[PDB]
């Protein structure tokens, strides 16, 4: 086996994910990335690098709002990102486009705040 067996939406994602580093997480069959509560990424997997073109090793440090994410920057997106950072209960799924230099790229999106502290995953799969 070459992937990690965990499907997108799980409910006890954030738990199956809390052993994962980033070569585990490039087994993922979707988008995983890793935010700070500001927005900086701290993880980023092949799966999304293979849906967005970025590199994953070249992302990492970024902040996606600010930085590489700019169509990102909106009340549907962040807003909902940053409410859950506060809250402290982040799980929000939507669909959105990804086109910041880009071909359009409508996708699923799963925010839900990860395990440990002050970091909160964003999974994405094509849709
Ligand atoms: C809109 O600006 C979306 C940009 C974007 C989506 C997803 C990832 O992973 C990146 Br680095 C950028």
């Amino acid at each position: 086996s070459h992937m990690e067996h965990v499907a997108f939406g799980s409910e006890d994602i954030e738990n199956t994910l809390a052993k994962m580093d980033d070569g585990q997480l490039d087994g993922l069959a979707f988008g995983a990335i890793q935010l700070d509560g500001d927005g900086n990424i701290l993880q980023y997997n092949a799966a999304e690098g293979d849906i967005t073109g970025r590199d994953p090793k070249q992302v990492i440090g970024k902040n996606f709002f600010k930085d590489v994410a700019p169509c990102t920057d909106s009340p549907e997106f962040y807003g909902k990102f940053k409410e859950g950072v506060a809250s402290g209960n982040l799980n929000t799924m939507f669909e959105y486009t990804f086109d910041y230099q880009m071909t359009p790229t409508k996708v699923k999106v799963h925010m839900k705040k990860a395990l440990s502290g002050d970091s909160y995953w964003v999974f994405v799969k094509r849709v």
